[PDB]
RNA sequence: AAA
């Protein structure tokens, strides 16, 4: 890995400096290195969209409507992190597939086993309101094959925008991967709102988090599909498999020093000597539950 | 506006005998009530031929589909059995929520989505209506226009509705195929607007498809001009109606075909209750 | 997402 010295890393696709073209032979690095990568990718993402909202006062009280949530297995530890932090959120997860079962027994925590549509949208909007929603979707559908055609992008960034017209939520973080050039279709609408980039994100992943807070739509098109590929293909080709050589941590990979700065956004109970104290406890903690070294 | 004397309106586009070169150029809820009245034609016409109770209604670009809910009313409470799969990329009026005969589907819809939706309806009957437009470019028109072809070839529907504007010659691109079917002028359309709804009737799977030209196109464009400048603007006197625009003579030779329970004096009063009674519905006073 |  070459080096570098950053004073911060990349937290917004708008801050990506330069794009590379996408090499098809990305696709046979190994995806994941960390065993439950995945989780711990979503468990970052989410702390960090939710400790955002908590910085702003309108987290307490709350209820978490999470679509596309299981397995869920990290849903358990930011469960537990805002519950011992005493902020008072109920949770609301809802999936055709069956959760993990860590997340049994919890009473501020209802588990749904059903595909959400326009219908039951509605009908849990008036069971919820006037209460405040806030919106984590992650829903993902395929249709054979091994990836996920546009088409079932663009059906599920549909109902994404259904998700928001219906449940009106405070705040929602949305999945976004835009289709790729070449199996562009027509264009699409999507909300507006940060482009949160993802450390331990999949080695070649073009996803990131949509992060909005409501107080209308953009349209994206083919050329801002390519701007998209080559961008995401520069951060993981060249970006993330820098070292730090300036960071003052055990691990100075690139992942390490982004989720470095995404931890620093959590609140904690515990007091810590040092900052750099703090994350290693956090980083440590969150490690342990997901069966990490 | 301008004093005229019809004894019928203008019902399919053949029926226009003039035409005038273009140039450049509103109720509340026009929209709603250019379909509404389309639509309730359109099924209507089933209704005579005996094809519509039993039928599933696939309904592709739905939304918000507000006079959906006037349409599912009229045939339920008349006895008629339809099922209505209501298929679009954003959500629909809420007043279409609560009913068990009406499934709101949220999809991008492409070949394979078809197909699968063929499969889970059969055995039922399948009638085809498509209004899907995108937020227009003569090639958008064309990729609509190639999706409603294969709508029809891969659901196999008994009738359909296909949504049909031809791409003006100005912006031609190349040819391309629609099916066969009687076009269907819609009163309170856009003051301007070329745009009509194609009507189908199948039987022994009988699809045909037919050319669309660039001379088309023009004949299009000044057939429609010369209904939209002078045949709409006009104001039949020979019609006992409390309202003699052309628009409001369209749509009373359209709701004449209506079906309804109730018995009346006069025709002229069944088709002021039917007036009034969309009206109504619509909110527009 | 997990394997
Ligand atoms: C008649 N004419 C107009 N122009 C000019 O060219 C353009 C065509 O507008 P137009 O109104 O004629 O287009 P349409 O597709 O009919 O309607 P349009 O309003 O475009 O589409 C309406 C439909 O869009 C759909 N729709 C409405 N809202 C939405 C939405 O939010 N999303 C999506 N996806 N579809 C929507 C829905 O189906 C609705 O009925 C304008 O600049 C005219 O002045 C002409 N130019 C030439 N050279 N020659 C002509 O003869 C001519
Ligand atoms: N309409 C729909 N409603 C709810 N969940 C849906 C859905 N369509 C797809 N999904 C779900 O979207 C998920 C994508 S993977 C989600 C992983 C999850 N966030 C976790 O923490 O593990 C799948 O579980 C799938 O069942
Ligand atoms: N491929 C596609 N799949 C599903 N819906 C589509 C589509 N392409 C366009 N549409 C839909 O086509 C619609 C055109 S406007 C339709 C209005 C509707 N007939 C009513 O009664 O109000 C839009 O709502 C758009 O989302």
């Amino acid at each position: 890995m070459d080096v570098v010295s950053l004073d911060k890393p990349f937290m917004y696709f708008e801050e990506i400096d330069n794009e590379l073209d996408y090499e098809p032979e990305s696709a046979n690095e190994v995806a994941k290195k960390l065993p439950y990568q995945g989780q711990l990718k979503l468990l970052l993402g989410e702390l960090f969209f939710l400790s955002k909202l908590q910085r702003h006062g309108i987290l307490d009280g709350a209820t978490v409507v999470y679509i596309g949530s299981a397995p869920g297995t990290h849903i358990r530890y930011l469960r537990d992190h805002f519950y011992n932090l005493g902020v008072i959120i109920k949770w609301m997860l809802i999936d055709g597939r069956h959760h993990d079962p860590i997340l049994n027994g919890l009473r501020d925590v209802t588990l749904v086993t059903r595909f959400v549509d326009e219908e039951y949208l509605r009908s849990i909007k008036k069971q919820l309101h006037p209460s405040k929603i806030i919106l984590i979707s992650d829903v993902r559908s395929k249709r054979g094959g091994n990836e996920p055609s546009t088409a079932d992008l663009l059906s599920n960034y549909a109902l994404q925008n259904v998700m928001i017209s219906i449940l009106n939520p405070v705040a929602s973080s949305l999945k976004w991967r835009c289709p790729f050039p070449d199996q562009w279709i027509k264009d699409f609408y999507i909300p507006h709102g940060n482009k949160m980039l993802q450390p331990f994100a999949p080695s070649y992943s073009a996803e990131m988090r949509l992060l909005s807070i409501y107080t209308r739509l953009t349209r994206v098109t083919k050329s801002d599909a390519v701007n998209y590929e080559k961008k995401m293909y520069y951060l993981n080709k060249i970006v993330r498999n820098k070292v730090v050589i300036n960071f003052d941590y055990p691990n100075q990979e690139y992942d390490y020093f982004h989720m470095y700065f995404m931890l620093r956004t959590v609140y904690c109970n515990k007091t810590f000597p040092t900052t750099k104290a703090k994350i290693l406890f956090l980083q440590q903690s969150i490690f342990r539950f997901l069966n990490i070294p």
